[PDB]
This record gives C-alpha cells, structure tokens and sequence, in this order.
C-alpha cells in the first residue's frame, strides 16, 4: 500500500533516504495488535480513528483529552492519515491531568493497570504501550516501566527533550524498554532531543502533523512525538509476525537506517526506524 503526500515522518520510516513523500506500507497495517497510549487522554471519536479507539481508565475527573498530546501521539500510532498503524486498535488511559501534568504515583499506577488489563483484551498479534512523557530520575518509575515489559507489552518511552544524556530522566533511563530519540526532516538529531548510551532508536520528531482535539490536526515537535512512530512501527512488525514484544526494540534497531543522521554525540546509536518494506 501506499499513501501519498503523507507526513513526512511517515515517509522517512519507509525510505532509506530523507525527502520523499510517500508512505509505503503492508495492508495489514497493524491490525490485530493492540497499543496502549499513556497520555493525557484520546479523543476517540475524531474521525480519524475511525471507531478503533477508547478510553480505558482515567486517574482523573474526566476521560476526555483536554490537552490534546494524548490525541497528537495516539494519531500518530494509528490514525487514518497520520498514522503508522493504521487499522490497529488504540487504548487510552489517561494519567496525565489537562496542563500535561502528572504525579509519578499516578504514572505508576497506569503502567501497573496497563500489564493487568490487557489479559482482559482480544489482541491477537500482541500489545504495544507507548509512553510521551518523563521527568527526573526515579528508580520507582524505571521499575514500573521494567514490570510492564516484563509482562508482555513492547514499551516504547521518550528519551526527553532537554538536549542532555537521558541517563538522568525516568521513564527514559530504564535499560529494559525501547527508549526513543527524535530526527528532524533533514535527518539531523532534534535540537532538544535527550541522547546517551541508553537511547535505543530514533524516531521522526521534529514538525510532525497529526490528530488534535476538538476534530482537528497540528504540527508539534518533541521525543514525544517520535516515540508513537515507535510504538506504531512495533505494532505493525508485531501483526506481519516479524518479531515480538520481547524483541521489537532490537529487531528495529537490527533492521535501522544506519548512519543516516547527523548531530548524534559519540556514544548515542545512530539508528533510524525504518519499517523495510518492498513491494
Ligand atoms: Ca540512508
Ligand atoms: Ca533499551
């Protein structure tokens, strides 16, 4: 399949090269997994999810995403148009109050429901949770994100955006999940992207168009919009059986663009998620 004039980072993830303008993919684009996307709650009855989006727990008054990130990054998991996967089923939970805000003990707790409720879901070709957030370093919040793993689920988290190594930031430092740094068009790395030995992959981060509340779209840049390219690339190998929530991480960095990108500190991997397809 192929979608034209598609977003840019769609586009880099399918091509060996920056600049073009088409998004190659398998038809089966992800259907059959599921991916948890832990945010500031998804506006699931935007048009662009057609249907294959709910809230599933809210830490707060309300489900809905009166923010708007929690919609920017699940759109890019799985949206119609701005989506990598685009016929996989998307969860929110919402752990993240309004302003984008969230204590570490409410984090925790939806990591922890996460590993648990997905034994209550149909999701045949496996589960993904995809995490656009951090802050400061916490053993809790590391182990937190090293228990949903453990459990089953490809975790996919933002290495941050404070141009710093993200040995110093949580959920981002923990070894054991898919830690994700963001490129921009040009295969640079982000200005503002965190880097370090634990970073295990880039994503396209920079100017990324996708679903906004109130039915809308816009372009926002940050870690947290390369991590749902991640996570939606994990979903959609996951479904073609390539790999499995175990391995996701390593089989995308194995099969990366390598090299391609600049302004990368010595020591920070230079891999860029790439989904190989041929048709
Ligand atoms: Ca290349
Ligand atoms: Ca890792």
């Amino acid at each position: 399949a192929a979608q034209t004039n598609a977003p840019w980072g769609l586009a880099r993830i399918s091509s060996t090269s920056p600049g073009t303008s088409t998004y190659y993919y398998d038809e089966s684009a992800g259907q059959g997994s599921c991916v948890y996307v832990i945010d500031t709650g998804i506006e699931a009855s935007h048009p662009e999810f057609e249907g294959r989006a709910q809230m599933v727990k809210t830490y707060y008054y309300s489900s809905r995403d009166g923010n708007g990130h929690g919609t920017h990054c699940a759109g890019t998991v799985g949206s119609r148009t701005y989506g990598v996967a685009k016929k996989t089923q998307l969860f929110g939970v919402k752990v993240l109050d309004d302003n984008g805000s969230g204590q570490y003990s409410t984090i925790i707790a939806g990591m922890d429901f996460v590993a648990s409720d997905k034994n209550n879901r149909n999701c045949p070709k496996g589960v993904v949770a995809s995490l656009s957030l951090g802050g400061g370093y916490s053993s809790s919040v590391n182990s937190a994100a090293a228990r949903l793993q453990s459990s089953g689920v490809m975790v996919a988290v933002a290495a941050g955006n404070n141009n710093a190594d993200a040995r110093n930031y949580s959920p981002a430092s923990e070894p054991s999940v898919c830690t994700v740094g963001a490129s921009d068009r040009y295969d640079r790395r982000s200005s503002f992207s965190n880097y370090g030995s634990v970073l295990d992959i880039f994503g396209p981060g920079t100017d990324i168009l996708s679903t906004w509340i109130g039915g809308s779209t816009r372009s926002i840049s940050g870690t947290s919009m390369a991590t749902p390219h991640v996570a939606g690339l994990a979903a959609y190998l996951m479904t073609l059986g390539k790999t499995t929530a175990a391995s996701a991480c390593r089989y995308i960095a194995d099969t990366a663009n390598k090299g391609d990108l600049s302004n990368i500190p010595f020591g920070t991997v230079n891999l860029l998620a790439y989904n190989n397809y041929q048709a």
